[PDB]
């Protein structure tokens, strides 16, 4: 029993992290085979970051201003390229840690584990959800950029984002690993704001399936609904529309408790039209939408790496 | 900006983790320098485990009666002995992975990571507290058992805790690694209960300057408190006295922000006598009591390993 935020573990990840200096410029960076992946504007001054032309400052960078050390020892760049926002590095080194890996862009509503790092150490992991606007609820502060989010499936690390900034709302935007940004966010300090915040319908109802497996039921109803009547109520509080493909990820949630979809949509339904009552689900006070169907899954059934 | 509950990355203890069999009955050991240790219920079966008498039954085991696998190798067990709730199987290698280590009995009001396992291999990390009346709110399965809770200080890995057994309220409890229970708890499957579950006083005020420090300062109103006052007023909630020694911790704190901790003290008092008004701090619409004051430095300071 008991239901946490869990992280991946992250020892396949640690073994990737190094530092990466360009002038008085550190921040981190991910060695995989012989390259070391990091956020472009390792390459600015703090005033370059106000307006940069990133192929024009490049352009005065060669492959010995670029300092990369992995624990005390220095790595030799033999080469280097910009591709979209990230920065690859050569090096004459294959990483000996290199896991089985592949990068992946991940969809709105997925979760992954973040290892922050700070001039190439591990400070800490958590799990974030990359939520519906494109951006993460992470904790990161000055030197954080380069710390990088993943899933594993058993021995192949997957790699989905890498951080580059913080917008004013205090939440956080990033790219993919071929440099793409999530979202309309650009690697500029310029005023950029999020968009609206909604809520991941299908990881909610994820999460009042884990809760009715931990025991915690108070909130079942007796009402059903139908999934446009449901999502008429949904969008009234900012929730993503719940769609048949949503309906079907839930199967195997449903299966194990018994409870059809559109009746825990009806449940969902009162609880966001009613409120708690100050009680409590699962040790929360709010609804909780940052677990996947495969996060309530993979927790309840014990799967490992 | 931000703040996550954060576990300490968890590389150093996955090389650590092996896999120990009693018979029919598997679970998770923790293999440093020669030896492995594990929970003594490895040698029960499921009825024995009823009213075990743990010196007769492993009485009945010899050394050879210990499988112990570390990925697909077996270990050779060369020696065994119990000490307290633990089983110690001396093995004829030494783990080539120990990381620099220490045993810790903590005090309960603490934080550590708890790297959850099955049969060996590690499924996820998450961080606990151990909550006053020495239990924590973990999530484990059948099979969890043997998985560890740990902190990290820069390279040396203090082990902590040792999953055993979850109490009917759903909560979990464990030994030191020196096989001692944190609590009243016994490793025998009978109704036992954790007691009244206290909120960890300076915990919440610690994290309560998280939230300031991240610019969610509602809450602070203009009032202050002596120690006598608010005492009187916590313990109505159930929270635990606030002393010297907790304010003198809270020290860094409060220096950062400029907020005394009596003032700090006023604030909480005003939050739990009329609620949080349907407000949130820090996205939690509950008061948060499992971060250390050393937990809200080190994430706001970005303290690496
Ligand atoms: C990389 N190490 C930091 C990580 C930031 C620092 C504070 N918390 C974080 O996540 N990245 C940056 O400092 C990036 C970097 C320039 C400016 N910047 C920002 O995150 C700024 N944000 C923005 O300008 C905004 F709002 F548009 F998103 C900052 C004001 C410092 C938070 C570049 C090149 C984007
Ligand atoms: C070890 N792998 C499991 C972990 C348990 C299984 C469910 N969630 C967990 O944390 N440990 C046990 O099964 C231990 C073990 C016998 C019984 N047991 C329990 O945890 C039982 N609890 C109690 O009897 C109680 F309430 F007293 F704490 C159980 C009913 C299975 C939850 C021994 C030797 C204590």
């Amino acid at each position: 029993s008991g239901f946490r935020k869990m992280a991946f573990p992250s020892g396949k990840v640690e073994g990737c992290m190094v530092q990466v200096t360009c002038g008085t410029t550190t921040l981190n960076g991910l060695w995989l085979d012989d390259v070391v992946y990091c956020p472009r504007h390792v390459i600015c001054t703090s005033e370059d970051m106000l307006n940069p032309n990133y192929e024009d400052l490049l352009i005065r960078k060669s492959n010995h201003n670029f300092l990369v050390q992995a624990g005390n020892v220095q790595l030799r760049v033999i080469g280097h390229s910009m591709q979209n926002c990230v920065l690859k590095l050569k090096v004459d080194t294959a990483n000996p840690k290199t896991p089985k890996y592949k990068f992946v862009r991940i969809q709105p509503g997925q979760t992954f584990s973040v290892l922050a790092c700070y001039n190439g150490s591990p400070s800490g992991v958590y799990q974030c959800a990359m939520r519906p606007n494109f951006t993460i609820k992470g904790s990161f502060l000055n030197g954080a950029c380069g710390s990088v989010g993943f899933n594993i499936d058993y021995d192949c690390v997957s790699f989905c984002y890498m951080h580059h900034m913080e917008l004013p709302t205090g939440v956080h935007a990033g790219t993919d690993l071929e440099g793409n940004f999530y979202g309309p966010f650009v690697d500029r300090q310029t005023a950029q704001a999020a968009g609206t915040d909604t809520t991941i319908t299908v990881n909610v109802l994820a999460w009042l399936y884990a809760a009715v497996i931990n025991g915690d039921r108070w909130f079942l109803n007796r009402f059903t609904t139908t999934l446009n009547d449901f999502n008429l109520v949904a969008m009234k509080y900012n929730y993503e529309p719940l769609t048949q493909d949503h309906v079907d990820i839930l199967g195997p949630l449903s299966a194990q408790t018994g409870i059809a979809v559109l009746d825990m949509c009806a449940s969902l339904k009162e609880l966001l039209q009613n409120g708690m009552n100050g009680r409590t689900i699962l040790g929360s006070a709010l609804l909780e939408d940052e677990f996947t169907p495969f996060d309530v899954v993979r927790q309840c059934s014990g799967v490992t790496f």
